[PDB]
């Protein structure tokens, strides 16, 4: 009758408009945290006992979503993600890289300069061969080194800044102009 | 009693320990949107719903021994999508960002990759931590760029998407 979409990114929050509906019997695919049903009382697996009025998931492709979605049944959708949120899943693998990797956790500052100016060359080619399917891969490696820098000046011994700075860094600048 | 702190760029999502508690009288503070109390249907009160910890109401009412019931704390790189908010709003009220063509921007793209590395070799974190969002801003400048083709138009989540797979391997 009801399904539940949450944020993937948050799939611990669910929407305001759906809390009347959560405090009866549901079902939670798989995928959602564990979280959700020490917090629903009476919530159970969607692979466990007969379907329940309100399933609540966070994978819109899950097959019992497409199910009840295809019988009719009612959607309460949490807001679609906003743009530029898989940046956010890119430097949480910058991240986890940087550790694991024996070459990159020995990388510094100047150890990347080098490369640098090479993947600047490789854009202005990507520009002028005028094909939209490489200047987007370029345009991923110059990506990579800001988030490479910005990962390493965490481990910095002084003054030490983050991604989220140089974000800061460069609106603070667009907004004096 | 218990004050239930959102998120304030997802406002409308709840955590799920709060459901049990926004069932009786519940206050909000003046920068919540106005949809949310009138999507608690069941409508001093001993339950506050916040998205500000700074606002007094929440402040005292925690200082005085009520639970909090908030959502998770930002990721690292949460502020790039406000940066690419405010890219695509200069991209569509910007006059001269509005004329800007991947040709056109070419020519600032080798200056500040330079400039760069001229910060590296300086040693001044001040001013590594500056023309890395100067380098930054190209990379969401060409995407958002992209966005307007007429041909075959990607966004910046597509171009996180490409790194992230060449990441993989
Ligand atoms: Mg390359
Ligand atoms: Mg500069």
């Amino acid at each position: 009758m009801i399904v539940v979409l949450v944020d993937p990114r948050r799939p611990t929050l669910v929407p305001v408009e759906a809390i009347e509906f959560l405090r009866g019997e549901v079902q939670y695919t798989e995928e959602m945290p564990v979280a959700v049903p020490w917090s629903l009382p009476a919530a159970r697996s969607a692979h466990a006992g007969n379907d329940a009025p309100v399933l609540l998931s966070s994978d819109p492709n899950h097959p019992a979503v497409i199910t009840r979605l295809a019988a009719g049944a009612r959607l309460i959708s949490a807001p679609d993600s906003q743009r530029g949120e898989r940046l956010v899943d890119a430097v949480a693998m910058m991240d986890k890289l940087r550790t694991a990797g024996p070459w990159e956790s020995e990388q510094t500052h100047d150890s990347l300069r080098r490369y640098l100016l090479e993947e600047t060359y490789e854009l202005l080619d990507a520009v002028r061969s005028g094909s939209v399917d490489q200047l987007r891969e370029e345009l991923g490696d110059l990506l990579l080194q800001v988030l490479f820098h910005a990962r390493i000046a965490e481990d910095a011994s002084q003054s030490p800044f983050t991604i989220d700075d140089v974000a800061d860094t460069l609106m603070r600048k667009l907004g004096n102009r």
